[PDB]
């Protein structure tokens, strides 16, 4: 039992039937970090909510670099207003102002970081978890890099193998894919990258577990 038989036998499930092309709404943009980062010990449920509150105070238009400048130079506590959703808004809103005005410090752009971010940097960045900065490597900036989570956790110990620590578990489900990389990509069209194809990954497992179904 690998990576990749995981990943056909999700395939042929049809998890993402519904969903957009990097299965996270909004994959690509400053909105896809935000919400990796207000989604830390939450539902994304209530995460949708909070972009809500921030697009309906006009915080959160149609430009990326105007979004990252707005949220870096907001009053803290009117932010912290915003993501009540999402729980531990304090602390959150602190986590994405000190993130978004620390990106313009090294980046200058949203457009640079997410050519030139690394899991280190955003690591270093009060707050920001693996899970977080993962979220924000796959889903906001289309690096080669799988999400994992307590779903992903507990999905595979119910296949039979446990990985508890964070970055053995994520090896284990990317490499599965490296190795049959190929195959992997074969499974789709030759359209979509490997960036992608971790992108629906991640997606298909977190489907899988929402829906309480048996593989
Ligand atoms: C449905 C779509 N989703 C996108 N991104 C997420 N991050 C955590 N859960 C989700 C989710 N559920």
């Amino acid at each position: 039992l690998d990576s990749f038989e995981i990943l056909k036998a999700l395939k042929s499930l049809d998890l993402l039937k519904n969903a957009p092309a990097w299965w996270w709404p909004n994959a690509l943009k400053f909105e896809a970090l935000l919400g990796a980062v207000l989604t830390q010990n939450t539902k994304f449920e209530a995460v949708l909510k909070s972009l809500e509150n921030l697009k309906n105070a006009f915080i959160l238009e149609n430009d990326d670099e105007i979004n990252l400048k707005k949220i870096a130079y907001i009053e803290f506590s009117k932010l912290a207003e915003c993501v009540r959703p999402s729980g531990f808004y304090n602390q959150k809103a602190k986590r994405l102002i000190d993130l978004s005005g620390n990106i313009l410090k090294d980046f200058q752009s949203f457009e640079n970081f997410k050519q030139e971010v690394t899991r280190e940097w955003l690591l270093d960045q009060k707050g920001i978890g693996k899970e977080s900065a993962d979220a924000i490597l796959c889903y906001a900036c289309a690096k080669e890099v799988m999400v994992v989570d307590k779903y992903s956790y507990l999905f595979l110990k119910k296949l039979g193998i446990e990985i508890e620590d964070y970055d053995e578990l994520q090896h284990f489900f990317e490499k599965g894919v490296q190795e049959n990389l190929n195959s992997a990509l074969a499974l789709y069209e030759n359209t979509i990258s490997l960036a992608q194809l971790y992108a629906r990954f991640h997606g298909k497992i977190v489907e899988f577990s929402k829906q309480k179904l048996e593989l």
